[PDB]
DNA sequence: ATGATGACGCT
DNA sequence: AGCGTCAT
């Protein structure tokens, strides 16, 4: 239980647009819409380094991270876009442009936060409670909903088929009745994300998956069960059988080393086997806050907030030199903070007149032959040469010895710390 | 030769 | 403040 609390006092839905860096680059070039295609930045090194890849290429094995010229071993009639270069880098302003498109569609319905270039959390909680009163008690029509799925139903041998004996089953047993039960709230958090998808795609020609639960975790989880342009609800009900075969490095925050220390220290797999340790037992391996967090979890519970955040909070500009390319002269290290620093400049500018703040803190980081040393200092003006002259000089003391010693791998100037203007 | 980003936690 | 983790 009567006091047992179930993390069912949410609506929370997360949205990721579908393969994005090609689909802005196929809404731009007709020529390459459905068909086998990748984003690929650079193109000297082995035809460039794939970051977008598009269902059709999936189906080859192409993927993130691969070499063009190795995806094309895959799928020889792979067609190619290439990421534009500036100033001798990679420029990302095409992406962050349409990003923007999107979000500002998506805040039309609810509060938002960025979690990355193309995706967003929605907290549907108010919206749900809204479109419920408006709604009388009229039940749901199957029509509402006709492309999300709901996780563990249905429980004929075409995939279409099966979604609808599932979304079938669901809605033939919800209680309408009560405006406070969490399935009912769920459902109707999945009519709205439907709305604002069908929104997306009409005015920008984007499709995206979704996923609607009564948390982040649960959503993006959800999200990524059913793609592209799908989306899935999961109950709190679906949570045991989800989780009892789901593995631990699935969640969100647990794809890393303490998800790793999870299996190897309690000896599991799947993310349901941590019932059956007490939440003290979890603090003791892994902390306080993490052991809390995790004994909450796997119960499919996550009080994490919808944080109100459209923007992103730091503007970066970074560049690998890796191998022999790696920065060996004084002159070469200016010339190339100064690129970074004369894109930072015009992002920001950019930044202040559309979002009126202003950067206070310039972060420059380092690698010598992730990060190797990051040093700050104040950003007063948005003036390229006297951010890269400031960069310089807050790394220069680290010039073992042109000539620079050790050779540098990595530039990364970073404009944080804002304040309304 | 992944690269280019971006949020947040720890001490 | 500077570093590490985790993620797209
Ligand atoms: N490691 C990376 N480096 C550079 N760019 C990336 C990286 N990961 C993702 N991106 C860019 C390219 C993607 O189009 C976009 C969204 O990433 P992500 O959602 O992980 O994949 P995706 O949108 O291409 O496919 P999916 O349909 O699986 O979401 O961000
Ligand atoms: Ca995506
Ligand atoms: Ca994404």
């Amino acid at each position: 239980g009567p006091h047992m609390a179930t993390g069912q006092d949410r609506v929370v839905a997360l949205v990721d647009m579908d393969c994005f860096f090609v689909q802005v680059e196929q809404r731009q070039n007709p020529h390459l819409r459905n068909k086998p295609c990748a984003v690929v930045q650079y193109k000297s090194w082995k035809g460039g380094g794939i970051i977008a890849v598009s269902y059709e290429a999936r189906a080859f094995g192409v993927t993130m991270s691969m070499w063009a010229d190795d995806a094309k071993k895959l799928c020889p009639d792979l067609l190619l876009a290439q990421v534009r270069e500036s100033r001798g880098k990679a420029n990302l302003t095409k992406y962050r442009e349409a990003s923007v498109e999107v979000m500002e569609i998506m805040s039309r319905f609810a509060v938002i936060e960025r979690a990355s270039i193309d995706e967003a959390y929605v907290d549907l909680t108010s919206a749900v409670q809204e479109r419920l009163q408006k709604l009388q008690g009229q039940p749901i029509s199957a029509d509402l909903l006709p492309s999300t799925y709901i996780e563990g139903l249905p429980q004929t041998v075409q995939k279409e088929g099966m979604r609808k004996q599932g979304l079938f089953q669901w809605l033939d047993s919800l209680q309408i009745d009560n405006l406070t039960s969490p399935d009912l709230q769920l459902t109707v958090g999945a009519v709205i994300v439907e709305e604002m998808r069908a929104a997306i795609e009409r005015e920008t020609g984007f499709q995206c998956s979704a996923g609607i639960s009564h948390n982040k975790v649960l959503a993006k989880l959800a999200c990524g069960l059913n793609k592209p342009n799908r989306q899935t609800l999961v109950s709190h009900g679906s949570v045991p059988q989800l989780f009892s075969q789901m593995p631990i490095r699935k969640i969100r925050s647990l794809g890393g080393k303490l998800g790793a220390s999870v299996i190897e220290i309690l000896g599991i797999e799947y993310m349901g086997e941590l019932t059956q340790f007490t939440e003290s037992q979890l603090q003791s391996h892994f902390g306080e806050k993490n052991g809390s967090w995790l004994y909450a979890m796997c119960r499919g519970i996550e009080h994490d907030p919808v944080k109100p955040r459209q923007l992103p909070k730091t503007i970066g500009c970074s560049k690998n030199f890796p191998g022999k390319t790696a920065l060996a002269t004084r002159e070469q290290v200016q010339w190339w903070l100064l690129q970074l620093a004369q894109e930072l400049e015009e992002r920001l500018t950019k930044d202040r007149n559309d979002n009126d703040r202003v950067a206070t803190q310039l972060v420059v980081s380092i690698r010598v032959q992730l990060s190797s040393l990051r040093r700050c200092c104040a950003l007063t003006r948005y003036d390229a040469h006297k951010m890269s002259h400031d960069a310089f000089t807050v790394i220069k003391n680290c010039n073992t010895s042109t000539e620079w010693s050790p050779p540098l791998t990595m530039l990364f100037l970073c404009a944080t710390k804002f304040s309304a203007s």
